[PDB]
């Protein structure tokens, strides 16, 4: 319990306010709001906080209030990933300074590296979190990096990993990782086939949708544990109505204007190029706000 | 059962050491099915290397299923060619023998636009003369990328009632399901049966079915039945089959475990699929004692 | 002499129900020699061969052998994804006295590259003498081979060419570089000037069905280091390539060949539907231009 | 003028990974005295995206000040941020460059008009120096069609496009559609077909330890001879081919190392070293171009 990360944890949203800059207020309160329906953890700094559109300065003000607002009540990831091993190096030291639970990077993109050169990278970080286990972040659809099952392998098994964010939809892998790894935390990335990720071998998640709706992922879990498969479908169901609508606003965005409507966020806006939310979807996104509230 | 709902094992074809059809063989492999306790077979699809058959090759197959099967389990002819002529007359055949219902794949090599997509499978509909259609949709093999709102004119068209959905996208199948609630829903590949049946699919097509398809009935009772853990146990032994048969190769690896179960003679498949390395011939036989003895 | 050349990749005329158009066969062999094309690829996906059974394939190559053996080069397509089916055709080839064969890698199912070579090495031994042109094509087959993996195919024994059917033009001329004497046919029409350039020493494409003295010009120019009548020439070939992109290019070929008197019926087999009509006028004028011109 | 053969710059580091200053300054009149017309600053090929807003503004400055009014500046300002881009865009306006440039933001998906929206606002803050829109889908992830790409290319502000594509068809769609267009071709090996096909020029990392051979292929194929266009493509390819082996940016730093030009011959981490066996030919490749050239 006291380490361990297994869990439904939310890749925190970065509140800004009308200017671009970081939305202090509205931070917290997302960080309180999260803990306040029972969410394991939150994944910080990650795609889902705007971390590449933010300098290192800017990154490192989220994760120091955060930790401020949720260390000790649940666990904290910071994504530390960069495409350079020395700036993510100087977040992973600030991470442990902070009192984070422990660290994560997306594989270096843009650039082809080989994997020997991936490899280093994580040893690398590895070596400034300074005890913080490393979650290995491997999303393809956005990095455009197509790791192989022995490189995956090969990952996990580095020392000082201790966990694998899968943001992938292949559930046979999923179930092959879970095979050669009985006891490696699993992170199911695609919110819209959670209950299939778990089904498959995936023993928790990591998604943007749980800042919303995070109790309804709680739900799935243990409607699978204690059997109810009507149950756990009729969530995921419910789940993907949301996730189909979120597809067509913009996730982000969208998820930011959820929450502006729940009065957590006071400006629903994400950094440019990121445009705003299309008005033809407001009346949509206030009608699941309201939803939401009176379901939680 | 009144309906196509189930689970279907996607029938290989026995050849001898001239490359050509075992009659003999064929049976042998549909009874076996049949003993199973399968529900159905879909025949003349990839697994039954349709591809690398004349057109009145495959028919004969369809002609020898039926005598073998038809009135015990349910028969589903895939008739899909690149012509929509050759697709029509396999069609017609299938009508004639019996079969429970005709299968298309979406026409392949040549880049062709949705609406034509639409037109191939209307005319084959036609000739199978009332036998409903099972749309079958596998861009892995086929080059084709289909949007989820083709995949809802394909699988509403008039005749049409299952779609064969070879896709590990779990995403797009829940949607599929959510939209067409009474829909005949098999799922493709076989490695992540459990999944998709949690995911919305009714049943599914497989080629691993004809070694052992009670597993995979067995994955169905379990979730059925709520019972999570054996629903999970069961999937895993099944992928640690899948895992050795991807490296042997899948047809020639199945038809060689058939070979030591005594189903088939010859397990070749047609050139330019090469023979198994004889390096696995010994994880081969042990499977299939292990799966002899486990019946 | 040798197979080096410009070689139209011809199409199978069909009658009013989706059979062989046998007068009209004849009458494009014909119109093709008359344009002064090198040679012809029969069989290949142009010809809608992947429609068709091998009985109407065979006819076809028998067709053409008739009408062409003897006045131009006769190379002849006899690639399935079944390499028995593949020896059929390539046997029929030897047969009726084609210079050369080639194939399609096998598609659909995924097959080891050493599955492809021997699958070529099965057809060459029935091809009985003709030389292999061994035919790449990713875009439509699937199949991704490396350089190294090209390299192998190219000088397997009884290759003597390559179908580059590929706008990589780095790729096109790491080949030219590695083997100095292969026949290297550039595949893709609309890149013809830029391919010779990269390495090609000759082509093979449906378009020169219409218009194939263009690139024979294109040839000439470059030879001669005319580049900017071979650019104009490029760009009236891509003028005409943007609007049979955008009518279907075979039965926008069929149809220009139709207007120009030698394709009675210009359809193309199901699943392929009919031009649209709205695009009548403009494949009209274009036959009206080709025949001025030429 | 934005016409021409331009190089790619290289961010030269020292042992600490820090920017080289006296280096930078060395390959900057490297390259102005063989005779390049132009310098490509701040792109994939400095190593823009494993350095910092400040380290990108030091870079574009120092060129500046070694070659400004000398030869043609290009700065590229592209980040995925829109922000940040216009930061770097109105400090190439401060420093004198002759335009700006930036990539299709990436890694995040971005709608068309997103894209456009991005540029315009660059563009804006460039405060009148022309943009060179930046296509490269191998390394960006966008993929734009042709429409898309007119669209850009004919947006207020923009004069040129730097095409990193081997697609020749589009290539030439391009040059069809814009008769007078500045069109800068990406991929070095296949730079004299890219001409052919319509490119009137190029931006490229190679240029810098053999421009002079691409400025050949231009004065070749405008002078009709194919032969001798061929055989400088041929030359370039052989050397390409081994930098793709050593790792392109690597290689060519290596190459600079041994003609005194570049100190410490190092990409910043996760960039490994050059692997030991292929200095052989890295050492004789460098003696072969300084007794060309």
């Amino acid at each position: 319990m006291a380490t361990n990360l297994r869990g439904v944890m939310a890749a925190l949203l970065t509140p800004f306010d009308q200017q671009q800059a970081l939305d202090k207020a509205s931070l917290r309160r997302l960080v309180q709001f999260n803990i306040q329906q029972g969410i394991d953890g939150l994944y910080v700094g990650g795609s889902t906080g705007e971390a590449f559109v933010q300098s290192l300065s800017e990154r490192e003000q989220v994760l120091e209030i955060v930790a401020e607002e949720a260390k000790g009540k649940i666990k904290l990831i910071a994504h530390v990933g960069c495409v350079s091993t020395a700036e993510s190096q100087q977040l992973a030291a600030s991470a442990k300074r902070y009192g984070f639970d422990a660290v994560s990077a997306v594989t270096p993109f843009y650039y082809p590296f080989s994997f020997e050169e991936h490899c280093d990278h994580y040893r690398a970080i590895i070596d400034s979190a300074d005890g913080l286990p490393m979650v290995v972040y491997n999303i393809p659809a956005l990095s455009g990096v197509k790791l192989t099952l022995d490189q995956i392998n090969t990952l996990v098994t580095l020392p000082g990993v201790g966990a694998l964010k899968q943001t992938s939809g292949d559930l046979y892998q999923m179930e092959q990782i879970r095979r050669e790894h009985p006891d490696l935390v699993l992170y199911n990335g695609y919110d819209e086939i959670f209950a299939s990720g778990l089904l498959a071998g995936a023993d928790g998640g990591i998604g943007s949708t749980y800042n919303i709706m995070g109790w309804r992922y709680q739900g799935i879990v243990k409607a699978l544990k204690e059997g109810d498969i009507q149950t756990a479908q009729k969530l995921q169901t419910e789940c993907n109505k949301v996730i189909d609508l979120l597809i067509k606003t913009g996730r982000f965005r969208g998820l930011k204007t959820v929450l502006h409507y729940m009065d957590v966020v006071s400006v629903p806006l994400c950094r440019k190029p990121f445009g705003p939310v299309d008005e033809k979807y407001l009346p949509e996104l206030k009608a699941l706000a309201q939803q939401l509230m009176q379901e939680r």
